[PDB]
């Protein structure tokens, strides 16, 4: 009865393993590099605490040097700039981010301080530059964000090709929803993206072969909606923690689907720790 | 119940006929302030040398002034790079262009070109930088590619809102299907993005409230596949040999009109349609950069 569970805390052991030993190799043929990553937070949430120390412990785990760079909630933008120009003279730093999001008492214009990230280090993917090479199918030298990666390797480990799909994404979000769509479309699907202005949700989401749901709304896609067969893949975390997907209706009418935990939040690391490999290899050369 | 015709010619000339009287009353504000075009050409091919012309006249027509320049084909990568960085540096230029596609001997990297465009000054709006942007959103200062700004502007001229309607793309080109696809997300309908692999491409169609075809495969979309009370925004032009014409050749859309004509509320022809709208477009774009500099 129930869809098989594709399990992001095995796929991404699996993954993160495979980096290890691409990096211990790096390491070998080239001794003394490090690979490095940097993380740059404003402020002090308890969340981004947690999951910077998530990203922390993948690196090390891989051989990555990881910086945290905490700036205080008195932070200025132009602080922050600073602070990025320095990151990206850093020759020793391959990659970096900005997390998000800032937590400053003064304005601080997010999109353009995202916008100085040098693009060969922007792990994230989320300077214009490289948002506007995946929107428009330019895959060969591109970050692609973190999380809409983790999805399309999850959506792969089902082994059903993307081409000729209808799928759907629920959500338009710079980090989640926008690029999601875009890495579906560049793989061949055809693609509807929905989000908080969308007429009859549960007719859209029933048309999904391919169904990824990233709006912050607990449990907010019902099971009913699901087409049968479908791959749901379900990128929300909510406070228990719960998915943007009512899992126990969804589980009896998807083919796949992915939990929560343990699902799109595992891979998301992952990927991140891969894109962070890359531009280190990228700098050799 | 036959679909009322959007005609691009008349709304376009409407279109021009204001962005003239904008740029009168700009200079009045601010006496001395003169927005600026420039178009920067390699080689001589003769169809490049005919838009540009187009686009020329109707720039001065605005009272925006347009600067042409036109490189020879002995022209290098390195030269080109040269004037893209000299036009960006220049206060004096509000926008710019450079024409495609490149009329050289050397080889030189088209791309890398287009992507040494300062962002502001993008008024064809295919820099990564502005695609970036309007793919995410700030649809309040980047620039949109003309082609798929008029047909949002043809759209727009129905007074039927776009939030909440399901809008289909056919096709997901640089040039037109992917930004058309951007402007109606922004503008929140709900899309679906179709493409050559799409399979039961009329039943896709068939859910679209609005419809934008930019293919460039003739009269492939069937009246048939339309959904009744559609707006179709048909962007072909494809050439058919037809000796009862003064010139003998036709003009026909990627819709076939005939038929769908009977299912929309609203549609383009060809000719007539999206095509005139498209300098008026570039226009507006060059327009809207001198204001952003005016700050
Ligand atoms: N695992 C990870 O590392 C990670 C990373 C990022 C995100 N996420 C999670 O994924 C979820 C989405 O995050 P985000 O950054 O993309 O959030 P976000 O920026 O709040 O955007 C939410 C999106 O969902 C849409 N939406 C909201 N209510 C909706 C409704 N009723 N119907 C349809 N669409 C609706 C919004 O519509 P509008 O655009 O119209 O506002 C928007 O596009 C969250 O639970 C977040 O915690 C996880
Ligand atoms: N000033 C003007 O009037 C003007 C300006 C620009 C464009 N246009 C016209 O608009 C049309 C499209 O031009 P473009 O620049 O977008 O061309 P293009 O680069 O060739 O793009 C064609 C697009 O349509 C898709 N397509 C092709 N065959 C298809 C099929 N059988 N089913 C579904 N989708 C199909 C392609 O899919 P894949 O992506 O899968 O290849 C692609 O995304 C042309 O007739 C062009 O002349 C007019």
């Amino acid at each position: 009865a129930p869809a098989e569970i594709l399990n992001g805390k095995e796929i991404s052991a699996q993954i993160r393993a495979r980096l290890k030993n691409q990096v211990t190799q790096l390491k070998e043929q080239v001794p003394g590099f490090t690979p490095r990553l940097a993380i740059l937070q404003v402020g002090n949430r308890d969340d981004s605490n947690l999951y910077i120390n998530v990203k922390l412990k993948a690196a090390e785990e891989i051989g990555i040097k990881a910086t945290h760079i905490k700036l205080p909630r008195t932070t200025t933008e132009s602080e922050v700039m600073k602070y990025i120009t320095s990151l990206n003279e850093d020759s020793t730093v391959h990659g970096f981010l900005v997390q998000l999001p800032l937590d400053s008492e003064n304005s601080i214009n997010t999109e353009e301080v995202i916008n100085a990230i040098a693009p060969e280090k922007d792990v994230d993917g989320l300077t214009s530059i490289n948002a506007g090479r995946l929107a428009r199918g330019d895959l060969n030298d591109c970050f692609i964000p973190c999380t809409p990666k983790g999805c399309l390797e999850l959506i792969k480990e089902t082994g059903v090709p993307i081409a000729g799909r209808h799928a759907v994404v629920v959500g338009r979000s710079k980090i989640v929803g926008a690029p999601m769509h875009d890495l579906l479309l560049w793989n061949n699907a055809t693609v509807t993206t929905c989000h908080s202005k969308t007429a009859h949700l549960d007719e859209e989401v029933n048309k999904g072969d391919i169904l990824v749901v990233a709006t912050g709304q607990p449990e907010m896609v019902k099971g009913e909606w699901i087409k049968p067969g479908a791959i749901v893949i379900d990128c929300g975390i909510n406070y228990k923690v719960v998915g943007d997907v009512a899992y126990d209706e969804a589980k009896e009418r998807a083919s796949f689907i992915t939990p929560v935990p343990g699902g799109v939040g595992p891979m998301t690391v992952a990927m991140l720790m891969q894109s962070t490999v890359e531009s280190a290899k990228r700098f050799l050369e």
